């Protein structure tokens, strides 16, 4: 079970995480964002984000949470 837990740190709302989401898979990653610390691995398959299984959720929706996810984002990701 190579499941990684992305614990991102968001102090504000204008602080990008450092990656893009596509329904359930990641696209790119910026070596500097807080997403690196959390767990976000460009190439995995996010799913249970703070309790919401994005596995079958649109991309815009996932970006929304993270777009308005102040504090600390906690999600799970599998190997895609």
């Amino acid at each position: 079970p190579p499941v990684t837990t992305v614990l991102i740190r968001r102090p504000d709302l204008r602080y990008q995480l450092g990656f893009s989401v596509q329904n359930g898979i990641i696209c790119s990653l910026m070596r500097g964002g807080i997403a690196e610390r959390g767990g976000v691995r460009v190439g995995h398959r996010i799913i249970e984000i703070n309790g919401q299984s994005v596995v079958a959720t649109p991309h815009e929706k996932i970006v929304h949470i993270l777009s308005n996810a102040v504090g600390e984002i906690h999600m799970k990701t599998m190997p895609a």
